[PDB]
């Protein structure tokens, strides 16, 4: 059971919360480029992947993948002030979020 | 159940909210080109597809895929300020909604 | 049941409402060219087809196909301000309404 | 395998790398307060904990916990430009690093 | 094997080098007060202790405790520029170094 | 074997060399008060003690306790520039040297 | 064998050389008061005593106990430049030498 | 064998030569008052005594007591430049020499 959590933070003013529990063979990566991006990621699913990359300024993300299996979730934010929340509990399922520009709001739920 | 939810944003000021639940072997894709388009997509149908594409400005869409099976959704806006709302519950059914121009309103239902 | 609802707008200020229920293996098609054309189409007929084409300005059509089977409705306005109201319940029947010019009014009923 | 990795950055310009694999039931905690602090932490040890606290600016610590069991590693850097390098492979073992001030360099290896 | 390594540095410009390997149930403590103090301490001895206290400036002590058991090594440097070099390999043995003043040099070997 | 070696230095510039090997259940104590005191003391005798007290400045003494048993070694140098050389090898023997004043030299041998 | 050597020197420039070997339960006391007194005392006699007291300046004494038993050896030199040479081998014997003044020479042999 | 040899010199320039060998239970006493007085005394006589008293300047005495038993030897020289030569070998014998004044010469033999 290899669980991997990576937090890559470049620039100034980025802040991160990352959480894995009961998630076997799961990968969760946080990469922040720029400034002021705040991150909160929860992973509790086996054989699942969470990939959160922030490039820009002022983006905020809340990401929860629970009780799933063989699930891939991706959130990529480019630009400024974009806010994302992703909840994924479906098994063998994928959620992909990519927001480019300013002030974009995205909410994704997969059960 | 291989379920994919895709949000691709190009431009500035677009907003999207996506819902996919109890949804086996189906795809939900939201693509916006331009600015200020607003979207709300709920998909709960097995072996189904929703394709919502916005190219232009100020278009508004609401899409609901519920309790169906083997159903297809393709909803397209070209231009400005087009507003569409579609409810589809029929199985083995498809609704293909397109607007070209400005200020067009379309309502579609399938049961 | 392969049932399709189609709405196409070209121009500006056109409005179309389409409702189709209990209508199996049937097509709903609306095409509006120009501006200010208004459409209200109800389809509840099995193995039936509705084709409404408005080309021009200010044309209005109210179309209802209920309880029929193997029925076809083709309503076409060319010009300005033409008004059509057609109600069809007969099975294995076809009504074809065509208006050319300005201010034409046509009512068709088939039972 | 409840394996948790937390990294907290408050301020701007901090850099931290955290790596957890082959590491069951283990916690890796990074807390960076200020700006420009550097951290590289690798964790591959069972039932182990890593705690890193950098408070100030420009501090450096390179931290490796591999192959160990029931092992705790603590480093607390207070001030500016402080350097500590700690490798841990010993089981049931602890290393405590406490740097206060500017330009401090102290290295510990535990096997 | 509850083995603890502690370093306490107060002031600026102090350097200490500590090594604890294969070293079960043992403690290594370094306490530097002032500035520019240097210490090199290696510990490879079971159930052993190393206590080093440097208070002042420019003090240097090079300490090695290897292959011993139940061994205690104490060095206390008070003042400036003091040097003590001690190697301890004997088991159930104790070394005491006490330097007060400036430029003191005392060397101890215990086998 | 409880073998404990003590060096106490008060002032600045005092120098002392102490060596304890194969010397079981023995105490090695050196006391230097003042400045510039030089001492070389080697102890390899079981159940033996060496007590060296230098109070003043520039005192020099060489003490060797080898191969003895139940032997006590005492040297007291008070004043300045006192020089004493003592070798003790006999068992159950005591050597006592007291120097008071300046420029004293004393040699004592016990076999 | 409780055998002790005592050397007491008060002032400056006094020199005393003492050897005790093979000599059980025996005493040697050297007391030098003043300056420039020279003493050479060798003892090899069981349960024997040597008492040398030099008070003044430039006094010289050479004292030898070898192979005797129950022997007592005394010289008291008061004044300046006194010279005493005593060799003792007999058992149960005592020689008392007392020099007061300047330039005294006294030699004692007892076999 | 309590055999005790005593020299008492007062003043400056007095010289004494004394030898006591094979001489058990006998006393050797030499007393010089003044200056430049010379003494040569050899004692090898059992249970015997030699009492030599020189008071003055430049007095000379040579005394030999050999092979005798229970023999007493008295020389009292008062004044200046007195010379006495006495050989005593007889047992149970007493020789008395008394010189007062200047330049006295006394020779005594007892066999």
């Amino acid at each position: 059971p290899n669980s991997e959590l990576n937090i890559y933070q470049y620039g100034g003013g980025n802040s991160a919360l990352a959480l894995q529990t009961d998630c076997r063979n799961s990968d969760l990566t946080i990469t922040q480029h720029g400034g002021g991006n705040g991150a909160d990621v929860g992973q509790g699913s086996d054989d699942s992947s969470i990939d959160l990359t922030q490039r820009g300024f002022g983006n905020s993300a809340t990401l929860d993948q629970w009780n799933g299996k063989n699930s891939e979730m991706t959130v990529k934010q480019f630009g400024g002030g974009n806010g994302a929340a992703v909840d994924q509990t479906a098994s063998n399922s994928s959620v992909n979020v990519t927001q480019c520009g300013f002030g974009n709001n995205a909410t994704a739920h997969q059960y």
